[PDB]
């Protein structure tokens, strides 16, 4: 088992940031997925890991990450047999600065309405990363994502 995390980022307007993994990524390259995900460092909290990776991959600052699916665990296998088994708590947060893309990690991105992303995930789950789908289909997690679509002034 390995430790990891996943995060869903929204802007002040309530739009969700979806990203596409770079072609050079070892696992799931070129796949559309939720905002960010990674792995915490030896003595680092999950919250700080989210903050660190948001800065590293998206060059963005965020509000305090909220835990929306702490017990999420998953074992998925990428297109060339690479297998991943991890404890992956899920978080949601709002961006507080403009994005500055790191193309070694992200090859494309889109600010969208959550309602549309959920419709896409429900209709064609194969077009997205498996963890994005599994996380978005959890009733409790989905309710928290919905809460982040509120306009924040």
């Amino acid at each position: 088992l390995h430790l990891a995390f996943s995060s869903w980022l929204f802007n002040a307007k309530g739009q969700l940031l979806v990203t596409r993994r770079a072609l050079s990524k070892k696992a799931w390259p070129g796949v559309w997925t939720n905002s960010v995900c990674g792995h915490p460092q030896l003595g680092e909290s999950n919250e700080d890991a989210v903050i660190r990776r948001c800065r590293y991959e998206l060059g963005v600052e965020i509000t305090p990450p909220e835990s929306i699916y702490p017990d999420f665990r998953y074992r998925a296998t990428d297109p060339s047999g690479i297998v991943e088994n991890e404890v992956c708590p899920v978080f949601a947060a709002r961006t507080t600065s403009a994005l500055q893309i790191n193309d070694d990690e992200v090859m494309d991105y889109q600010w969208c309405d959550l309602a549309d992303v959920l419709h896409g995930i429900d209709a064609t789950p194969w077009a997205f990363s498996p963890w994005m789908v599994m996380q978005a289909t959890n009733r409790e997690a989905r309710k928290r994502l919905s809460a982040f679509t509120q306009l924040k002034l």
